[PDB]
Formats: C-alpha cells, structure tokens, sequence
C-alpha cells in the first residue's frame, strides 16, 4: 500500500483531527446525510433528522460521529497491519448494518471535502495524496472482506 513517508503525512493530517474529534466527526457525518439521503435512511436512529440544522443541533450526532473517528483513527495508526480491528468492522456493516462498499466511498470523499473546509491552506497535494490511498487501502480490504460474505449488494 503505502510507504513510511506517506505513513507519516497520514498521522501527521491525523493531527488535525485528533484536536477536535466531535467537530470534525459531526460534519463528516452531515457531509454524507446531506449529499446523499439515502444514507441517513440507514440510521432507524437519525432518520428523524429533516434539516441541516437539526442535525448540527444534535449531540447524539456529535457522539456517534466520534465513535466512528476513533475506529478509523485506531486503524489508521496500525499502517496496514488491521485486519484484527477492521475483520470485526467488515463483518457489521456487512451483515447487520447491511452498508454498500459505495456508502463507504462516498463517507471518504467527505473525509477529505472536510479536511479542506476546517484547514484549507494547510492540506496539501502530498497529505491529501496519502491520506487518500490510505483512505482507498481501508476501503478495498473491506470489499475483500465484503466477498468473502457475497455481500454482492
Ligand atoms: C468510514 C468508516 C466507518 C467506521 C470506522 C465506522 C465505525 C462504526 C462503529 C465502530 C460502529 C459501532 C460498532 C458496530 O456496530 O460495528 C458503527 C455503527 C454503524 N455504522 Fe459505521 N463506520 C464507518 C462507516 C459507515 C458508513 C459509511 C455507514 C453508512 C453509510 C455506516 C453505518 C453504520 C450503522 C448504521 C451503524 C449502527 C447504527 C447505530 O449506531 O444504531 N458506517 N460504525
């Protein structure tokens, strides 16, 4: 996958985000629910959310929203070696949460449209370069995974 150098802009890009877990976990979360609709319908939990600004309003939101980057973060400062934390992952969304290989590649362009929004000027071509393939990486040993079930859908 990915080489020491681009291991090291991907914590370094980490950085940014670990100083504010809940705020950048919170518009991630909006970024996808309001680009796409549909993913909201996944959550029986945030259907309910009928505006933007329900949503921001929401600190259920803000906690799910950390959960999630905090799964990720875990994964992220493995540098490949996740198929431990990531196999228990891939088995939930597959078979329970029921989630789209496509739901999590939209979830990742929402990662990098909000690194850009809450730090343009200091994301950068080589971090927005890393922190993608390893965005890619986590998603392609999902979809490994998500064969291995026929989750063909
Ligand atoms: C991008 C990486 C993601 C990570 C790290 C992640 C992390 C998690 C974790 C740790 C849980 C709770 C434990 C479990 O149930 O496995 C969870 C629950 C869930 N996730 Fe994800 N998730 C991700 C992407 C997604 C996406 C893209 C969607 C939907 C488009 C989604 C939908 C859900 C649902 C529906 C649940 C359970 C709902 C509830 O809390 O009642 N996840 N996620």
């Amino acid at each position: 996958g990915l080489s020491d150098g681009e291991w090291q802009q991907v914590l370094n890009v980490w950085g940014k985000v670990e100083a504010d877990i809940a705020g950048h976990g919170q518009e991630v979360l909006i970024r996808l629910f309001t680009g796409h609709p549909e993913t909201l319908e996944k959550f029986d939990k945030f259907k309910h959310l009928k505006t933007e600004a329900e949503m921001k309003a929401s600190e259920d939101l803000k906690k799910h929203g950390t959960v999630v980057l905090t799964a990720l973060g875990g994964i992220l400062k493995k540098k490949g070696h996740h198929e431990a934390e990531l196999k228990p992952l891939a088995q939930s969304h597959a078979t329970k949460h029921k989630i789209p290989i496509k739901y999590l590649e939209f979830i990742s362009d929402a990662i990098i449209h909000v690194l850009h929004s809450k730090h343009p000027g200091d994301f950068g071509a080589d971090a927005q370069g890393a922190m993608t393939k390893a965005l890619e990486l986590f998603r392609n040993d999902i979809a490994a995974k998500y064969k291995e079930l026929g989750f063909q859908g």
